[PDB]
C-alpha cells in the first residue's frame, strides 16, 4: 500500500537524522583525540 | 514508476542500515583510543 | 502527491550517500590515530 510506503520514508529520514548526529559526535572525541 | 520507487526505498534501508553498524565498529574503535 | 514523495527519496539517497562519504572520512582519520 502507499500509506505503508510514507511510513517507511519518514522513518528512514528519522534514522538519518539520528546518524548525522551520531557522526557529528563521533568526530567530536576523534578531533579531540587527533589535537589534544 | 511505483515499483521503482519500493526499490529504491529498500536499497535505502540497507545502505542506511549498514550505515548504522560501520558508526558502531567506528565508535568502538574511537572508545578504545579514548580509554586504553 | 506523489512527487513530493519521489523528491523525499532523492533528497534521502544524498543525505545517505554524503553520511557514507562521512564515514569514510572518520575512519581514515580513526586508522591514523590507530596505527601511527
Ligand atoms: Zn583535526
Ligand atoms: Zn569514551
Ligand atoms: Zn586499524
Amino acid at each position: 500500500e502507499w500509506e505503508a510506503l510514507e511510513k517507511k520514508l519518514a522513518a528512514l529520514e528519522s534514522k538519518c537524522q539520528a546518524l548525522e548526529k551520531k557522526c557529528q559526535a563521533l568526530e567530536k572525541k576523534l578531533e579531540a583525540l587527533e589535537h589534544g
